[PDB]
């Protein structure tokens, strides 16, 4: 069924072994992790909690990666089956064979974590819904070029070549467009107006948690 | 050569001006600085009390001659341009032009065309500024909400930037989706680009960098 | 400044002439007209109000058309200047010359209407913001084709060729895509789910007036 | 000819079957109805208690032969196909194949290929169903809110329909914006298209219209 | 409703026909087989010696009603269509229509529209045949020579196939380069496609497969 | 400088070793090979020449592959440098070290072949110039579909969906277009007319060798 | 059948009236006009022939315009039918009615000209076949821009933005591409090499008349 | 940070250089003028008889550091870059690095990075020269013949210009058809563009305009 990215096998090894106290603090902190939090500030929360070890800290990527799976889980998919399917996949890529005690404790630890992966599921939902668009912005760059006006017996233009890099059809693409100084000003004003509108939409609808991924 | 019927009244008017008024029009067109629009040329005539309302009404037609001066064949005298324009007006006059008016028109267009040097530079700049694969026209941002539905409230604010541009002489739309951080980073790049323009102006201080108006 | 579509000159003629009572009822009804109402149900509201005549009814297109202008009107554009600029444009396309009394009454009547064009301005804003997208849907059609599977010594496919007609870059365009029976079912389910989500978004946010243009 | 290393175990297994098991595999593959997926072929072997787990493990490899049967040169005997496959397996066996196994493999593939007639029809249908300029894969709708900001609350609900399709062997996205009425009218057309399919099935009742699985 | 000024003479003419002529027009339009063009409808009127030249001159206008019958709202009587057309003609008559002619036109259009059933099917086929992403219009092949220049005579013959098509209601060109073998293989596929059409006609023998004309 | 496709190292091994008689027959046959001949009919010519062995036959791909290099060779690129650059590259991918006698004989044999690779260079030139187009045809397929005309109380269309597969921008692409029966006939006539024009262009210009690659 | 561009009705008026001597010289000169000659050098040939009048000179556009029709004329289309169909169309756009004598003389004069329109038919064939391409060049322009390299405590690039204007799908389009100085040099060399190849193709195949339209 | 296995030998080599050799490498890299390619850097090391073959073998790896210097976070010391590179090498050393070599590598990379200022400018120019919507790579012209077939010899010579370019990080082809006059006019514009470049160099004489190599 599942196949585990080879670099996460280290984190499942750790996860089969976390102490029943430590796994509960680690799952507790995961549930406390607010929606939109990236893995590095989940790591930072682990690294500072004096109840969580360096081993828990090293498991953060594996735990956080389950959010990509959690979006598939139906209303009647049981988390026990998920914890076992991940446990059987983990064992199948050993050259050792995983002892039954380690197997049981891993199923339990993953299940305990999956029970608390609620805001993590919302974080992967937010991340995919943010990029469900025809053209998702990634970066911009502006070249500020000079175009000299040649004469028939000292005059010139400055052209702002805006590059937008975007994803469309899962493909990295670039759009170039030519702006004068006044175009750059009026586009800056529309961008400012859209930020002003974002702050208005947050003060209204103040009962919605609006999410930033970065 | 043909004259658009939009401007026939202006060649008529311009054929009717005094040597004093037309000499003042040409000198004023010569002082008009490169990058000046027709509104500033009209404004400058209006404030000169030795140019009439007929001179002011000619100003839009005169400013159009900046374009033709880009198209002329390089061996042509401006006198052949003035004659060709005058016949192209007379051809549109179903009432036949007076011989006095034909002389005055060739004279008046040619005296103007002699000072059209900055008008030519102004139209070169207009051409060269839009000699680009995609030319910006307008921008608009739709600040949309996308709610995150749980299976059993949380949401995204998505900035849908619309860029309107000309390409292949065609008017087109580019939509792209930005979050708050993307909007700041795009704004930060635009500022940095405006700073770069001011640097290229502070260096290269002997080049006049012109803004279209 | 302005130029008036030749067929609306009839409606300005009527509008210069509505009775001070009738113009106030007509502007009152305009302000009562809810956002998203099209001109034909503004006409229908006029046609039924026993205080508004057949002449008011014939003016409805001209009044309703001002909403396209009202989106340009700045915070310090005065409605008097709008009413006069429309009045000077109206007179300039007469072959008669408009008498001063008719001019004054038209400025007043248009201004009285423009003061009540609030939900009409929102209706034109809604209409433009609804079509501010890369591809605005206009129509769909499905061809239900048969593709026979030929054999080497009675079997076939049914292919649902969905056509979407859309506007992009102000251009009328068509997109064809090929669906099997199961694709048509799963797309129908996503469309149903999106309608369910629209009804949820209306019950939440029940303090927002959500607008349909048709 | 080459065998993908994904299926080498299946030719090995299939070379190891009894004449009884392989005769039952071929007959069962012959009864498998057109449009059956490999899951149904596997399921049908599993429930036949005279086919082994080795037979069940061969089923994915056998079902792949439906594709090759579309590519074969029309004068070829299925016996030349079986030999070419057997050499293409032996070429991948760095441990050299037994002569008994070479006979059994050519025999076992050929007995199967003799009954692959509905498997060929099933793969024709798969090809012909995706022989289209744009083939549907998935749909998703984002129900977004677009607030109408007054200069001094009102909003639009916009259904952003995403269609995912294959074109030019490439995976692509088409986004289109719908209002509530557009979504109903599109749904109404889909229903009408499903009704048309049932009519084409009720008429033309002697054609088997197959669904891919 | 509006009438194009191209056809006003035809509604005029058609308003002027006898109950005998108009009954013969409708019956003849009813016998006209699906897929018949206006040339065949004109030809069939011409050879019927009880239809006049005025009937023949009406034929192009009548054939245009096949299109409108695709656009009508399904609850409408054909009598409301005939009235709406008659007012749309009277609206274009700056000389006002006689009341007798208004009755005769509603009568004459409605008697025709009653037999337009195969004309409707003919226009459905026209629509459905061009309800495609790219519709063929024309082909042309340029047989070009490309010489192989040695550094110190040999050449390629390249068949530049041009396909002209409609897409997005726009007229477009597709050029593709073929060698001699590609041209034969493309020709071989077209023949095989024509054979497949004749098979689908020999089977399904109770379906009328219509050609546009 | 060069790097040798690992499967051609076998053919260079053979080529370092062909007998001075056999290499001259093999190069002689290569020069006799007419422009447009593919490797399999070069192989077939080797396989039948009673002076060329099975070893020569196994070298045909390596010899024929030099035509892709021969298009780069300038007016003052010496074939000795080519034969050595290929010989030094061959040795560099051994785990053995190639003996000097084998090195000298390979340089000589390759040089003798390269001196006779004239029509082979024209064959690679022909092959590249044939595909120097915006859209190079690879294959066509026609689906012969039925489109039924539904009615409001037994009529249908047959639509020939022609697929052309082509290369553009080094990318495999497909173009679908819809034809009726008469379109298929008129396109067939234009294709026939273009074949007739090819035969005319060959009878005129009968002093040009016109090349087919397949 | 035909409809005549309103400005060519003047030339048919002249053509109905040319003298039997003059029409034969005018058709004789047309047959002498070499393939690729434009109308202005047909006019120039008329203007200098002392047997052709100013009236013949004014007819040159109408005569030359028949080449666009002549490409449609089949192997069994008779020129008499063409001359009459053009004559009946000419008369139908008079407000006068054309006298029978004028009608007969026009049919004869056009037919006499059409009999000599051979190189004119080749000139319209050449003109259409020259533009039977995916992208027909119309104009180029290069902007020579400066791109300054900014620094972190006097260096720059010159970028040659080549614009090609072309027709594709009957649409006026532009392609911009960015070149450095060396790209401009190497493209110039390929263009020179293609001109050298054109001169070679003319010296070989010296029995073909190679045509330039401009 | 990761090192590509293509360059691991170069960090190894570079970790093994003397303070004398590495000081000469850095100074020489500092004198290398902006726009110099790695071939000229290699050539300049080779001719300096106080740099070894190991120094010459390091040159390709050093020249690659111009790229990383565009990506560094602006607050970073070059010392943190050198450490990060050294750990990224040690991470790829399955045989563990000596502590002496770790010091020498951080030292040797940092002494080089101190003089990489013109290497940074050289890589900026490379980036900025290809920061364009379509970047030229190659051109080719096919001089084709198109014979004019009479119904009962004459021909066109058509110059098929192919431009190869990068767009969207993708390699693409633009074909356009030119006649002899179009080819001359395009050549005339290119010359005029080269003249304009020399003018922009003769004016603006205090700017170094660099050519990529």
């Amino acid at each position: 069924k599942y196949k585990i990215p080879k670099n996460f096998l280290s984190g499942f090894q750790i996860l089969s072994q976390l102490d029943k106290k430590e796994i509960e603090e680690l799952a507790k902190l995961l549930g406390e992790l607010p929606v939109g939090s990236n893995v590095q500030e989940f790591q930072s929360a682990i690294q500072t909690n004096k109840e969580l070890s360096e081993n828990a800290l090293k498991s953060a990527d594996t735990i956080f990666s389950l959010g990509g799976l959690l979006l598939e889980i139906k209303a009647d998919d049981s988390l026990n089956q998920v914890a076992e399917d991940l446990t059987n996949a983990y064992a199948k890529e050993g050259e050792e064979e995983i002892g039954t005690e380690q197997r049981e404790q891993l199923i339990h630890n993953l299940l305990i974590v999956l029970q608390k992966a609620e805001n993590l599921k919302k974080t992967f939902k937010a991340y995919r819904l943010l990029f469900e668009n025809t053209r998702s912005f990634r970066k911009s760059r502006v070249m500020t070029d000079m175009r000299m006006i040649f004469d028939d017996d000292q005059t010139g233009l400055i052209i702002h070549q805006l590059k937008l890099e975007y994803i469309e059809d899962n493909t990295s693409k670039e759009f170039f467009i030519s702006l004068d100084n006044d175009d750059v000003l009026k586009l800056s004003e529309e961008l400012k107006r859209s930020l002003e509108k974002e702050e208005c939409i947050k003060r209204d609808f103040d009962q919605v948690q609006f999410i930033n991924i970065k």
